[PDB]
């Protein structure tokens, strides 16, 4: 069988929390008044929810309402409990209220409003300094939630809301987030394809916070190289092949050999043999102003096959890439 794995940090946070903290199935929801919120316009529909701009008529302020689609009560309670646990943490979206929607007959989560410019347009205008700044802000959120025993598991541009006017960032959609418990096996069908870590793609279930750090690395690569997404697979198998064409196949085999993991035999005909590449090959005249030796070293230390080898969020915040970023 597979070799077991543990997070190298925050390993036992939930072990030593009171049970109430991580036992979300027993959580009792405290409901607000649904009539406080007037829906204004639909912003989007995801796989698990519909999102609306709304007004809180008790203060005439903008809010966002997320009306959950029917899922098992645990996943609903999971997201709710995680949002309440993380509330007030750095760059964590603030859950303001929870109400029962009379039409959907499901919970509607009420969030602070973030006046966001969408990432396709925003990423086209970000300067070198902007990328470092916003990366540091994301790391604050990730170190916080990891330090609180929670992995996000769906880090991607869509879930990083940025108000570029006030240089404000919020990590959103905690609907796939989980509590980390040492030795627990998790569903590998998380994250969006382009941001899935090698551990998911080789079906290794005993993963941890470090999954988010791979996803963050995929984001960083897309931003500094101006290629979104960076690893552009046509499915989950091709996704691993695209990664292997960059990180190389020998280190992939070292990874799966370390954990005594077997590749899906369907890779026999598609994987090939690939050298590891140097990151400089992705630099060209239209992205070079976003690239520095510090950026490439930082990227290199996020994008490791071995989840145990990746920078932790805290380690990442110590990286020379962020020396240029003005600290508060
Ligand atoms: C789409 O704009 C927003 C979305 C959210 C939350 C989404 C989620 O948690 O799933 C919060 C504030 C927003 O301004």
């Amino acid at each position: 069988g597979p070799v077991p794995s543990r997070a190298r940090v925050y390993t036992d946070v939930n072990t030593h929390r009171p049970r109430e903290y991580w036992d979300y199935e027993s959580h009792v929801v405290e409901w607000g008044n649904q009539d406080d919120y007037q829906l204004v316009r639909k912003l989007g529909r995801g796989k698990y929810s519909e999102v609306f701009e709304a007004i809180n008529i008790t203060n005439n302020e903008k809010v966002v309402v997320k009306i959950l689609k029917p899922v098992k009560k645990k996943k609903i309670k999971r997201e709710i409990k995680i949002l309440e646990n993380l509330r007030g943490g750095p760059n964590i979206i603030t859950l303001a209220d929870i109400v029962k929607d009379p039409v959907s007959r499901t919970p509607a989560l009420v969030f602070e409003h973030v006046n966001n410019t969408d990432f396709k347009q925003l990423y086209q205008t970000l300067t070198d300094y902007d990328i470092r700044f916003y990366m540091y802000e994301i790391l604050k959120a990730l170190d916080y939630c990891h330090s609180m025993g929670i992995m996000h598991r769906d880090v991607k541009p869509h879930n990083v809301m940025i108000d570029h006017e006030h240089r404000k960032l919020r990590l959103i959609d905690w609907g796939l987030a989980e509590f980390y418990h040492p030795g627990q096996e998790y569903n590998v069908r998380v994250a969006s394809r382009y941001f899935k870590g090698p551990e998911l793609l080789v079906d290794y279930q005993m993963y941890d916070y470090s999954l988010d750090m791979w996803s963050l690395g995929c984001m960083l690569a897309s931003m500094i190289f101006r290629k979104e997404p960076f690893f552009h697979g046509h499915d989950n198998y091709d996704q691993l092949v695209r990664i292997a064409k960059v990180l190389g196949t020998e280190d992939l085999y070292d990874y799966i050999d370390k954990y005594n993991i077997e590749l899906d035999p369907r890779f026999n005909d598609i994987l090939g043999r690939h050298s590891r590449k140097r990151w400089e090959r992705f630099v060209h005249s239209e992205n070079q102003h976003l690239v520095s030796p510090e950026a490439l070293d930082f990227l290199d230390k996020l994008l490791r096959y071995d989840h145990q080898s990746r920078l932790t969020a805290r380690e990442a915040m110590e990286h020379p890439y962020f020396y240029t970023v003005v600290k508060d």
